[PDB]
RNA sequence: AAAUCCU
């Protein structure tokens, strides 16, 4: 019977999807961070509970020979890289894993063909969005990332998997806010004026925004603040204000305020262009979401006279970039902001077929099933928390010959394929590729394809 | 349960 602070040997053999290490010690599994498998440990016992626990390494007998021993990665990996000390190759083999296991483990598929996922040439400094809590720690305003499981500042420059450029506009920021004065936010005290800074940098054109976001309106000196700014970087074409009055751990409020230039970045995926508002979704791996559609496209197997639906549409990345191939597209999008640049960005690129709607995408299936649109083809691309019931079912009377399902959490994705499957729709390919390198996140693309 | 970390 083991309880806190108590050592034992233990060999690792198994990772939890989100990237722990699995030993089982007497009818326990305990969960061990930074532990890798077929390593050897001296665990440290932190909780017992009544099936699980969870460890500390308190020393390597044997390490893995797939461990990375870069010193800069384990300053992330209590963080924003949670995978880093993997190597990639096994990342990749663990994600097509977690895929199969999913679909096994959750919707009882073992019979269907699970690609190798797809990864990075050089998977590091991808990130084309970046959010940066900005805290006082020692009596000094730093930015940087937060200790997984809390709200402690981890003060850090180099990001690793981020934009270079982003890091730079981040430290620059950083320096200025020294400058001028401006009080970090503290959480606990609820005081000061700065949360957070977002810096998004298109993939492509370079084009960046920065929104700063603030518990109230007036920032002071700000303007000044902004000319500075420009200076060291002529590609800031936005500058944003965000006001979070709350004490919760979501990142913006309701207001937003332009405080300089465009309210909006410009930048390129496949052929097209697309503005991008500070609220909107972006694919932050753009480099990969470009494959993760060419995928999902080439899936569809798209004629000219098919009718698609581009549910959770976001800026409309995915619709327009197959809208000149096909008769009809239909989206749908509930935030205001993204779908008014979905709209912007099929006139942009002369696209008259391009059809959006501002709703839940649930709502938007029921309007179209009643109004009579005639779907051949659907494409997914919700949030973690998947896709809803109603929205499974009225898109399966839809009567919809294709639905490809591109998803950032397969747990979701294996639930609602099942349902799916119970409804005539059947799992035909599935591609993971690996949007997010060095964490443990995967990207999943799935064709369902219906039978008569 | 909102988003790489952001209980
Ligand atoms: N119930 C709902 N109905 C419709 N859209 C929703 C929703 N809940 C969240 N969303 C939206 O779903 C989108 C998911 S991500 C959008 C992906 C987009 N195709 C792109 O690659 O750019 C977000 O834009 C989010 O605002």
């Amino acid at each position: 019977m083991l309880k806190k602070n108590d050592i034992v040997e233990v060999e690792i053999v198994d990772l939890t999807h989100e990237g722990a290490g699995v030993a089982k010690v007497d009818g326990l599994v305990f969960f061990v961070e930074n532990a890798l498998p077929s390593e050897k440990i001296l665990m440290r016992v932190l909780k017992v509970n009544k099936k699980i626990g969870f460890g500390k390494v308190e020393k390597y007998l044997v390490q893995s020979p797939h461990r990375n021993q870069d010193l800069d990665l384990a300053y992330l990996r209590s963080g924003i890289a949670d995978l880093g000390h993997l190597s990639y190759p096994e990342q990749l083999k663990f994600k097509t894993k977690q895929v199969k296991d999913s679909l096994y483990k959750i919707a009882g598929i073992a019979d269907v063909e699970v690609a190798e996922t797809l990864g990075m040439e050089h998977p590091v400094k991808y990130r084309n969005k970046a959010q940066v809590p900005v805290r006082r720690v020692n009596g000094v305003l730093e930015t940087g990332f937060f200790r997984k499981n809390s709200h402690n500042l981890m003060p850090l420059e180099d990001f690793f998997i981020q934009d270079p450029v982003i890091d730079q506009v981040v430290v620059a920021l950083r320096d200025l806010l020294r400058r001028f004065d401006l009080k970090p936010y503290d959480e606990k005290e609820q005081s000061g004026l700065i949360r957070n800074l977002v810096v998004r940098r298109g993939h492509y054109s370079g084009q960046i925004m920065v929104v700063l976001v603030t518990t109230r309106p007036k920032v002071f000196r700000v303007d000044q603040l902004i000319e500075q700014v420009i200076k060291q970087f002529p590609e800031i074409v936005s500058v944003m204000q965000n006001i979070n009055d709350q004490n919760t751990n979501a990142i913006f409020g309701k207001e937003w305020r332009t405080l300089y230039g465009q309210d909006y970045i410009t930048d390129q995926m496949l052929g097209n262009d697309f503005q991008i508002a500070g609220p909107a979704f972006y694919q932050v791996n753009t480099e990969m979401a470009e494959k993760l559609y060419q995928t999902a496209i080439d899936f569809a197997e798209l004629k000219k006279d098919d009718v698609i639906i581009d549910a959770y549409s976001g800026i409309g990345t995915i619709g327009l970039s197959v809208a000149k191939h096909v008769k009809e597209v239909y989206g749908v999008e509930l935030i205001p902001e993204a779908v008014e640049n979905s709209q912007k960005n099929a006139s942009l690129n002369k696209i008259t077929n391009a059809h959006y709607v501002c709703d839940t995408a649930e709502n938007a299936m029921k309007k179209w099933l009643k109004e009579g649109i005639q779907p051949t083809v659907i494409l997914v691309d919700p949030p973690r928390k998947g896709l809803t019931e109603s929205f499974i079912k009225a898109s399966a009377q839809t009567g919809a010959d294709r639905i490809a399902y591109i998803s950032c959490n397969v747990a979701t994705m294996a639930r609602d394929i099942k349902l799916y499957q119970e409804l005539g729709y059947e799992l035909k390919k599935v591609q993971p590729v690996d949007l997010f390198p060095q964490t443990h996140h995967v990207q999943t693309v799935a064709l369902l394809s219906k039978l008569d």
